């Protein structure tokens, strides 16, 4: 099936479009041909700094009648700097102003970490320490939770939390809803079978992020190790007669998680999504999984000593 059902009763494409940098002058371009070659989830956050311009996107193409609202998955995120129960739905009603929608499929709680609130996203001390908020992520849910109860958003979830985490929100008191996606950096290099089991097993649909790897996140060094460029991954695709990247965004299909590979290339936007009509064996998925080696492509220094800082923790 192209959509997976979530424990809030709603069915939610496997394939969506990410849009962690992609530049605000390409993107509604971007999103428009995605729409058009059969994308139907876009993922989204106001931390990316584009959801206007995702926004014009998204209501041109409804107001061509490409397609209706109901066929669209739109996807958020609540950031740090809004963790506070008082600053919620404000964020979520810029991201949905932004976005011209009224309402969300999916806001998530982006990271598990609040940050001191005001203009800066990352508001650092003299030292370059992250500055944060005295909230926790219990109340922080529960300001999601009425997000819901008030028609904002049809469903809430979380986004790198580790599994000590989940198993908090799961074990709120009073817990209202629970959680219906983990988003989390997932890919062969991280392959993270336990936190993505725990998930599964609690009824939590898990999302892989930077199923590419994210060659073009901006502190990317030399030595670091590159999934589309690794002759291991290329062979499984030649031997499909499929790109790397196709492989890559098959692997986690696979595993009954739900993907969202970035891209502006119309060219390749278009490849991305033609992985409906093949098959990586058993052999290939254990032998993909096999090259994990607990890399991350998103853990910011800045942020480590952070009381909440999710990933000291095995998973
Ligand atoms: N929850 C969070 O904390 C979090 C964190 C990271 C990412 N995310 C989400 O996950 C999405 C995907 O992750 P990502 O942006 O980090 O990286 P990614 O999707 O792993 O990689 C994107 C990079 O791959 C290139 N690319 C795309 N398709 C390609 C293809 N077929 N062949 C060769 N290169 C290709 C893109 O280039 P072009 O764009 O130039 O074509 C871009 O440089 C994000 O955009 C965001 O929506 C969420
Ligand atoms: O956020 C995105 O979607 C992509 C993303 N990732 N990162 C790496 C990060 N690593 C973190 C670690 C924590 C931590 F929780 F661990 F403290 C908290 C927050 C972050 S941001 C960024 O620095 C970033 C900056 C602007 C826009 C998007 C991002």
């Amino acid at each position: 099936a192209s959509r997976i059902l979530l424990n809030n009763g709603a069915k939610m494409p496997i394939l969506g479009l990410g849009t962690w940098k992609s530049p605000p002058g390409q993107v509604t371009e971007a999103v428009k041909v995605a729409i058009d070659v059969g994308y139907r989830h876009i993922d989204c956050a106001h931390v990316y700094q584009n959801e206007n311009e995702v926004g014009v996107a998204i209501q041109e193409k409804l107001r061509e009648q490409v397609v209706k609202r109901e066929e669209l998955f739109i996807v958020s995120k609540l950031w740090c700097t809004y963790h506070e129960k008082g600053l919620v739905k404000g964020a979520c009603q810029k991201t949905l102003s932004d976005l011209k929608l009224d309402y969300l499929d999916l806001y998530l709680i982006h990271w598990p970490t609040g940050f001191k609130p005001g203009k800066e996203f990352f508001p650092l001390d003299e030292s370059g320490n992250v500055v944060p908020s005295d909230t926790n992520i219990l109340d922080t849910w529960a300001a999601m939770e009425e997000l819901v109860d008030e028609g904002l958003v049809k469903a809430i979830g979380i986004s790198n939390f580790n599994h000590l985490q989940v198993e908090m929100i799961l074990n709120k008191p009073g817990l209202k809803y629970k959680p219906a996606v983990n988003q989390i950096e997932c890919h062969p290099y991280l392959t993270q079978e336990k936190l993505i089991q725990y998930c599964q097993s609690k009824g939590i649909v898990v999302t892989a992020y930077s199923p590419l790897g994210s060659p073009d996140r901006p502190w990317a060094k030399p030595e670091d190790p590159s999934l589309l460029e690794d002759p291991r991954i290329k062979a499984i695709a030649a031997k499909h007669n499929k790109t790397t990247a196709q492989v890559l965004i098959r692997f986690p299909m696979q595993r009954n998680l739900v993907v969202i590979p970035k891209s502006v290339t119309p060219e390749r936007i278009a490849e991305n999504f033609k992985v409906f009509d093949f098959e990586l064996s058993s052999q290939d998925m254990t032998t993909l999984l096999s090259y994990n080696r607990n890399w991350r492509v998103c853990a910011l220094l800045s942020c480590t000593s952070h009381k909440d800082y999710p990933f000291h923790e095995e998973f």
